C-alpha cells in the first residue's frame, strides 16, 4: 500500500504511505493496535526503499486533527522504528509538517565502517541464544553469511575420567527421548533447554495457528546454530502433559509441518544444494494405563548453509515501484564487496558563440554566486543514462558552497513545458551522486529551466527552489566533496569525456 | 571482586569469581536482586576481560546446592549478557559442570567483519535517538569515534515563505523558555521532547540522588549529539510544576551540577582542548503570586569531540590483574586499526647426538601420531618473549591435527619440578596464537615433562592432559591454520629464525 507520488513538484522519490496517526499521546492511545502497527510497517518498509534507493521524502497525510508536531511529536514506535533502522538517526532523518502532510527527508545510505551496503528491517535468520531463538541483526547476519561463502558453507576424543556435564549431556538425553515409543504422563524430564534444546507448551486450538507461525523460526534457529530438538507437549516445570489429539489431526499436523518447513527459503552456498533435513515424530502419553494425548518431538539436523524463517524484509524501489528485494539480491548486497569555473571550454565557447543571449543569461545568473563550478552538456539526461531529448538546446549543472546544485535546462521552444524532464534528471543526478557517487552528506538538486527566444530574450519558466522547501541541512554542501562526488559518478557511469579539465 | 587463580592446573588464565548462583529457577528466585545483580557484573567483567586477554576459563563456585547443569540450566540474565557480548555465543563459550565448580571456557576476541578489535560490556557513550538517550553499541561507537578521528573533531538559508513545523521551533521554544526569568504554575507548554529538548519530572527528596546518577548520561547525549536542554520540574502533560527548595538548596544542587558534569570523562581529538560547556539556570515558579518552586533548565552546547557518561566498561588481564581498560587505550583500540616434520634440521641433529636418549623417546612419543609436525628450541619460553630458563635443556613443541598442540620440556635436573615454567610457557603459546597468531577457532595447549637421565633412561614426570579435562571442542585442531597462526606469531615476536624451513 505504497505508491511513488508522481504530481509531487520534488526532484526525488516521494513515497505516499497514506493516512498516518502522529504524536506521543495520540498513537499510544490508538484504539486499533493492528492499524498501528500496519502504520508502523509502512513507514518503515518506505524508510527502507528509500534508504536502498538514493533517498527522498516519505509523504504522509496525517490522519489525526489538529496535530502539530511541536507540541505533539512524532510517537514512541515510530522513533523505536527508525532508531533500529538507523544507528544514528539525525544523520539520516529530517521531519516537517508541511500542511497536512508530514514529511520525512531520508539521506541514502552509505557505505560504512560497519560494512553494510543496504538496511533490513530484519533478516529474517535466526540463531540459538543458548536457550532463545532471535533474529540476527544486521552485523550478526553479515558476518554470518560471509563467514559461510568463504568456506563453501559449514569422532570422540579421549578425556579423562571425570564426572562432567556439558550441553552434549542435554542433546543425549533429548535425543533418548525422541526414540521413546511412549510416555507417561506426570514425569519429569532429565534435562532441560540448551543450545540444542526447545521446549514449548501449546494448547490443542492454537496449534496449528502457531505451528505455521512460530515453527519456522525455531527451526531456523536451529538448523542455523547446531540443529537441536524442539518438543511441544510439556509445560513449564518440565512436566509431560500434551494435547488431546486424534489419529487424523495428528495427520493433518504432521501435513502442515512439513508445508511449514518447505516454505521456509533456503540458501546455499555450497556445490550440492540440500534440503532441511528433519524429522517429526508423536509419542502417545500414557496416564493410569489410557492415552491422554500427544508429544509433538521435532529433530532439525545442522544445515550446511543460511535458513530463512521469512524472506529477508529489505526494500527498494525500481521502476517506480516499492519492491521487497529478492532473497538472490539481498544475498548478493550481503556477502559481495563493493570565479566560475566553466567547463568543458569548447563546448562553453560553441554554446556562447551560436546563442549570444546565453551568455548574458549566464552571466546575469551567476553574479550572484560567490563562488562555484558550471558544467555544460548537450543534455544531462545522457550523461546519467536516460533517454535523450533533441528539444533540450543544452544542460548546466551548477555546484556552489553556499547554495544546492543547481541544473540549468535551456529549451528554443515557446509553447512546451520541460518541467517532467528537467525533475527526472534532477532525481536521477541525486541519486546517483548519493549512491556511485559516494556522497556522504544531505543533498538536494535544484532546477531552472529557461527559453532562449531567437532574438536573444531569456525568461525564467519554472524555478524549482521557489516552489518548493527543504530542511536547512539541504540548503549547505561541501563543494569540494560536490565535485568529488560527481567525478566518481561519471567515471563509473561512462559519461566523463571533458567535465573536468585537467 | 575478580582474581586469577594460581593454583589451577590449567595451563590459561583461570579467573575466579566466587560464589555464583546457578540455574534458570534458581537465579530467578533469588530474594537479594542486589547480590544477583553484582553476580552477573563480575560473569560479564571476567567474560571481557579473557575475550580482550586472549581467553581462558571463568571459574564460579556454586553457590546453590543440589545444582545439576543438566536439569537447571544457566540463567536468563547470564544468557542475556553473554548474548549482549558476543554475536554467536557458540563460537566462543563452554559451559561445564566440574564438581562443585562452573567453568566458563571463553575463546579470545578475533577481528571479523564488524571491525571491532576489543569487546566492551558498556562504552558509556551515548547519544539522541529523537527523545531517547541511549548507549550506543560496539559498532556504533566505533563509527562515531572513527568518524571524529576522521575529522579532527566535529548563517541561514532563505526559503520559500510556508508555514512549516520542524525540530528547530521546538528548539527556538525551548531557547526562549530557557531565557524567562519567572514562570506561572499550571501553565502548558508550546513544545515537546525531541533531539534537543529532554523533559524529566523528580521528586524533591530523590533529586539529588538523581542528579549524580541520570545527568551524566543526558549530558553525554546532548554533547555528542546536538546540544540541547534538559528541563527538571516539569510533569508529564507538560504542566509546570518544580520542585520545593530554598536558596541553599539551589546552591547545593548547582554545586552538584558541577561536579557531576566535571566528573564525566571526556577525550578530544581535535588540537584545542575544550571543556563541556553548559549552562545551568533556576526558574522560579508563581502561582497566585506566591513562589510555588523551582525548575531547572540545563542547557549543553554541542561538543566537539566524545563525551563519556563514565569511563567505558571495557576490562582485560595484566600482571595477572583484572584491570579496566583506560579510557586512552579503549580508544586507541577502538579508532586505530592493526609423516613427522623435525624442524629446525640443524637443532634436532644436534640435540639426537647429544643426547641418544632424546631420540629414542622422542620415536617411541611419535609412533602413536598419524601425521604432525615437531619443532625443537633451545628455549620456546625465550620465544614467547618470557624470562629464560637455563635448566631445561630443550623445548619441543607438537602440532597435529588429530590432538591440541603438546609442549614437550625436558631437563636433565632430577629433584627439581618444571611444572609453573611449562605452564607459563604453554599459557603464553596460546595467548599468543589467539591474539598474536590470529587463530580464530578454540585452542588449548598440553604440556608434556620429561627426565632425561645421563645413561639414558626418560620418564614422564607430569603430563597435562591426563589431570585436566576441556570441553570436545578443544581437542581437534586445524593442523594447517595452527601453523599458519604459528609462523605469523614467531614473525611478530622477532623470534623466526630456523622454525619453518624454506
Ligand atoms: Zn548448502
Ligand atoms: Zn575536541
Amino acid at each position: 500500500n505504497i505508491s511513488v507520488d508522481l504530481e509531487t513538484n520534488y526532484a526525488e522519490l516521494v513515497l505516499d504511505v497514506g493516512r498516518v496517526t502522529l504524536g506521543e499521546n495520540s498513537r499510544k492511545k490508538m484504539k486499533d493496535c493492528k492499524l498501528r502497527k500496519k502504520q508502523n510497517e509502512s513507514v518503515s518498509r518506505a524508510m527502507c526503499a528509500l534508504l536502498n534507493s538514493g533517498g527522498g521524502v516519505i509523504k504522509a497525510e496525517i490522519e489525526n486533527e489538529d496535530y502539530s508536531y511541536t507540541k505533539d511529536g512524532i510517537g514512541l514506535d515510530l522513533e523505536n522504528s527508525f532508531s533500529n533502522i538507523l544507528l544514528f538517526v539525525p544523520e539520516y532523518l529530517d521531519f516537517m509538517q508541511n500542511g497536512n502532510y508530514f514529511l520525512i527527508f531520508v539521506k541514502s545510505w552509505s557505505l560504512n565502517t560497519s560494512g553494510l551496503r543496504i538496511t533490513t528491517l530484519s533478516s529474517n535468520l535466526y540463531k540459538r541464544d543458548i536457550t532463545s531463538a532471535k533474529v540476527m541483526n544486521a552485523t550478526a547476519a553479515l558476518e554470518f553469511l560471509k563467514d559461510m561463502k568463504k568456506t563453501r558453507g559449514r569422532l570422540l576424543a579421549k578425556r579423562p575420567c571425570v564426572d562432567i556435564q556439558e550441553e552434549n549431556n542435554m542433546k543425549a538425553l533429548a535425543g533418548v527421548f525422541f526414540d521413546r515409543t511412549e510416555l507417561d504422563r506426570k514425569e519429569k524430564l532429565t534435562f532441560t533447554e540448551s543450545t540444542h534444546v526447545e521446549i514449548k507448551n501449546f494448547s490443542t486450538e492454537k496449534l496449528l495457528q502457531r505451528i505455521k507461525e512460530i515453527l519456522p523460526q525455531y527451526v531456523s534457529a536451529f538448523a542455523n546454530t547446531d540443529g537441536g530438538y524442539l518438543f511441544i507437549g510439556l509445560n513449564e516445570d518440565k512436566e509431560i502433559i500434551g494435547f488431546k489429539a486424534e489419529m487424523s489431526d495428528l495427520d493433518d499436523l504432521e501435513r502442515e509441518i512439513e508445508k511449514s518447513i518447505r516454505k521456509m527459503p533456503v540458501h546455499h552456498f555450497c556445490m550440492e544444494k540440500k534440503k532441511i533435513n528433519y524429522s517429526c515424530k508423536f509419542l502417545g502419553v500414557y496416564d493410569k494405563g489410557s492415552l491422554c494425548g500427544y508429544v509433538c518431538a521435532l529433530r532439525v539436523e545442522r544445515f550446511c548453509c543460511a535458513v530463512f524463517a521469512k524472506e529477508p524484509d529489505s526494500w527498494h524501489v525500481k521502476d517506480n515501484r516499492v519492491m521487497q528485494l529478492t532473497r538472490k539480491e539481498w544475498i548478493q548486497f550481503m556477502v559481495e564487496a563493493e570565479r566560475i569555473t566553466y567547463t568543458p571550454e569548447n563546448l562553453c565557447r560553441k554554446l556562447f558563440l551560436q546563442h549570444e543571449g546565453l551568455k548574458q543569461l549566464i552571466c546575469e545568473e551567476m553574479d550572484s554566486v560567490r563562488k562555484g563550478s558550471l558544467i555544460f552538456s548537450r543534455s544531462w539526461s545522457v550523461d546519467l543514462g536516460l533517454q535523450e531529448n533533441h528539444k533540450v538546446l543544452c544542460d548546466a549543472l551548477l555546484i556552489s558552497q553556499d547554495s544546492p546544485p543547481v541544473l540549468y535546462t535551456f529549451h528554443m521552444v515557446q509553447d512546451e513545458e520541460f518541467k517532467g524532464y528537467s525533475t527526472q534528471t534532477a532525481l536521477t543526478l541525486k541519486q546517483k551522486l548519493a549512491k556511485i557517487g559516494g556522497y556522504t552528506k544531505k543533498v538536494c538538486v535544484m532546477t531552472k529551466i529557461f527559453y532562449l527566444s531567437p532574438e536573444g530574450m531569456t525568461s525564467c519558466q519554472y524555478d524549482l527552489r521557489s516552489q518548493v522547501i527543504y530542511p536547512e541541512s539541504y540548503y549547505f554542501t561541501r563543494r569540494k566533496y560536490l565535485l568529488k562526488a560527481l567525478f566518481k559518478a561519471l567515471k563509473r557511469l561512462k559519461s566523463l569525456r571533458d567535465q573536468f579539465s585537467f
